[PDB]
This record gives C-alpha cells, sequence and structure tokens, in this order.
C-alpha cells in the first residue's frame, strides 16, 4: 500500500500490471506506447461489461504530465484502488467505464527522481542539434488548441516551451488517441496536476466561458464542496472557476482545452494541494498523501455522477 510515500515510476507501473493480473474480469492494462526513451506508457480500462456496452458513458482521468507535480499520480492509481480494490460507490461500475493514465509523462517522471527533482517537460530530443541539450516539451502546452498562441516559448530550454509542433511529443499523443476513441461516450475528463487547490475548466487561453459553462461551474463547485468536508482542517479551501481567470495567467495547448475543444462536455483540470507557496507546493508532505488522495476520490465520485446526469 504506502500512499506514505511518493512512489518510483517501476512501481506505479507494476500496480496496474498487479491490478490487470489480479482483477482480469473488470481491468486491462493497454501499453499505449514507448515513451520518447523507451519507457512503457500505461493506462488501465475498468468496466464491469468489457466496454461492449455503450450506453455507458466513459470518465477518462489522467495524471503525470508534468514530471514534478508527484501528488497527481497517486490521485489517478488510488482511483483505481477505489474502482477495483476497495469498492465503495458500486454505482460508478454501474454507470460507467473508466480510462486511468497515472503516469502520462513517465521519462520525465523518473529523471526527477534519477536527476532533477523539479523538471516538469519530458525528455525528446529531435533532427534540431539544440535540443541534444534542451530536451523534451511542455506537455500541457503540446495539444492542438490554439497551439502555441499564448503562454509558451519557443526556446526548447523553456519549461514552457510548446514543442517542435502539436502532438510532437508522444505521450501527449497517447492521451490524444484515446479522447478520440471514446469521444462519443466521454461524460468526463479530469487531467490531475498541481497545486493550489483548484479545480479549473476551459477557456485557457483568452478566459472566455464556453457553451457549457453552467454545467462546469456548477459540476466543480460540487466537487470542490465534498472535498472541503473531507479535507485536513489545515488545508486551503478549493477554488473553482475559469483556468485562466483563476490561475491568473493564460495558457495555450492544454488537454484539458483540447478535450473540451473536441467536444467533451465535462473536461477540468484538477490542481492538488500544496503546503508551500514555493517549490515545495509540489511536494505536500509524505504524512498528506493517503489523505488528498481519499478526499480527492470523494470529488471525482461527485463529479462522475453529476456528469453521468448531464450526459444522458
Ligand atoms: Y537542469
Ligand atoms: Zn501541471
Amino acid at each position: 500500500l504506502p500512499y506514505d510515500n511518493y512512489q518510483e515510476l517501476e512501481v506505479i507501473d507494476e500496480y496496474l500490471d498487479y491490478i490487470g493480473e489480479k482483477y482480469p474480469d473488470v481491468a486491462t492494462v493497454v501499453n499505449a506506447a514507448e515513451s520518447f526513451e523507451g519507457r512503457p506508457i500505461k493506462y488501465i480500462k475498468i468496466s464491469t461489461t468489457n466496454f461492449e456496452d455503450e450506453n455507458k458513458p466513459v470518465i477518462f482521468i489522467d495524471g503525470g504530465i508534468h514530471a514534478r507535480e508527484w501528488i497527481s499520480p497517486p490521485s489517478v492509481t488510488w482511483a483505481i484502488h477505489k474502482l477495483v480494490e476497495d469498492v465503495t460507490e458500486n454505482d460508478l461500475l454501474e454507470k460507467f467505464d473508466w480510462i486511468l493514465l497515472p503516469v502520462v509523462n513517465p521519462d520525465g517522471y523518473k529523471y526527477t527522481f534519477t536527476n532533477e527533482r523539479f523538471w516538469r517537460k519530458t525528455r525528446s530530443t529531435n533532427n534540431n542539434p539544440l535540443s541534444q541539450i534542451c530536451r523534451g516539451a511542455d506537455g500541457n502546452r503540446n495539444f492542438d488548441f490554439v497551439w502555441n498562441s499564448i503562454g509558451t516559448s519557443n526556446s526548447p530550454c523553456s519549461d514552457i516551451y510548446a514543442g517542435t509542433s502539436a502532438f510532437s511529443e508522444v505521450e501527449t499523443r497517447v492521451v490524444r488517441d484515446i479522447l478520440h476513441e471514446h469521444l462519443a461516450r466521454m461524460a468526463l475528463y479530469l487531467t490531475m496536476h498541481s497545486f493550489g487547490s483548484m479545480i479549473l475548466y476551459p477557456w485557457g487561453h483568452d478566459g472566455s466561458l464556453s457553451q457549457n459553462a453552467l454545467g462546469l461551474h456548477t459540476v466543480g463547485v460540487a466537487m470542490a464542496s465534498v472535498i472541503q468536508s473531507n479535507a485536513l482542517p489545515n488545508f486551503p479551501p478549493y477554488t473553482v472557476g475559469n483556468s485562466a481567470l483563476v490561475i491568473g495567467y493564460y495558457i495555450a495547448g492544454s488537454s484539458e482545452d483540447y478535450a473540451h475543444s473536441i467536444g467533451v462536455p465535462l473536461s477540468y483540470t484538477y490542481e492538488l494541494p500544496g503546503l508551500s507557496s514555493g517549490w515545495d507546493g509540489f511536494h505536500l508532505p509524505p504524512q498528506y498523501i493517503e489523505q488528498v488522495c481519499r478526499e480527492t476520490w470523494e470529488g471525482i465520485v461527485v463529479g462522475a455522477r453529476r456528469a453521468g446526469d448531464l450526459f444522458r
């Protein structure tokens, strides 16, 4: 178990393989692709009907796009634990099929363990020689959404580098392929990040509302509310709202915006808690990991329920 520590990439990976092997009648692990460096990228597919009954919408949750945000992956694997290992909300398996990608960017995650704790990009290089020095691209700037128009830098060494082109990163292409393959029945998309205790929705490039703003801000407020009553007295309150207006700046190329631009009705970027305003924020004290994973699961429960209502 040990949700008492931030686990290594191999541990997270081995966990999906454990769920896949132990509960094959409800879970299926798929090795999407290979990261830039050769590491397998994996997600797990949970369904009590083998993804066959298309009348059941899909819930897609992912984390680990940003290497340094360590609290992100365990929140995703805790959802996997709650969906397969300790099912206390049976209606969630009845009503939906699920896809969870704990770590979208494995080369960057591992690298925060082996080399630099606060690296955020991927670890790719390209025909351009300067990429030998400046590796990777900001994954949450890589999606084809007004790509590179704002919130980025053309320097391959910037941490907000958008990549050589939209979806130039295989890690980002994996998320894309999931969105499209399940677009028809995807009721909700949650991409987990850190930190700020925030639940953000499109649009991130200009801070304007989308046609589905009412539902977005209603289900968020409802998720943020259940978190709050399950949270620890010392944690800050959740802020719900438009991504750009809450986060304070404009960003082009996010996965949340991209997912919304192609039709996913409810798509949010969850900025999990941090207790220090600086780099320390990306390292919520370990003793809190199981708590943040637990409360965040209560948010996911309310949000998947509300999203199911609004999808029908
Ligand atoms: Y460095
Ligand atoms: Zn992030």
